[PDB]
RNA sequence: ACAU
DNA sequence: CGATGT
């Protein structure tokens, strides 16, 4: 502890796992939204996890801003440090959406620098993180 | 077991 | 109760 109040938090939403798949993006001060992805129709939690930090990554970077990105997926945490997702996720034709976003974003990490740092949200210790879709 |  | 992941 404790939390650090300059930060983005993100967060996955979805309707089934695998199912149709969403992350957002918020201010943890305040809530404020910063960013939504419009919904994709089949992902798994962890793909939808590692996307919504990517997207942070390159949302921060493109202001300019140092401040630090909270998620609660220890997951996808290690996805991004290693910049490879390892999902088990079919890759077939229901799923090419969601495996060329996760492909675009693996190439973006391979192509761009951060010094962004990615913290585990504590979940046990501070309640759902600020981003949580609120669905569990 | 832990994290979603 | 089920699934995704380390
Ligand atoms: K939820
Ligand atoms: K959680
Ligand atoms: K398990
Ligand atoms: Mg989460
Ligand atoms: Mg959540």
């Amino acid at each position: 502890e404790e939390i650090i109040w300059e930060s983005l938090s993100v967060d996955v939403g979805s309707q089934g796992n695998p199912g149709i798949v969403e992350y957002k993006g918020v201010d943890t001060k305040t809530g404020e939204v910063l960013f939504e992805r419009e919904p994709i129709p089949i992902g798994t939690n962890n793909m939808g996890e590692f996307l919504a930090i990517v997207h942070g990554l390159r949302y921060l970077k493109e202001r300019n801003s140092r401040k630090p990105i909270y998620s609660d997926s220890q997951t996808a945490i290690k996805w991004v440090k290693d910049k490879k997702a390892k999902s088990t996720l079919v890759r077939n034709e229901e799923t090419a959406l969601i495996w060329k976003l996760v492909d675009e974003a693996e190439e973006w990490l391979n192509t761009h620098t951060y010094e962004t740092p990615i913290l585990k949200w504590q979940t046990d210790k501070w309640g759902e993180i600020k981003a949580d879709y609120g669905r569990k």
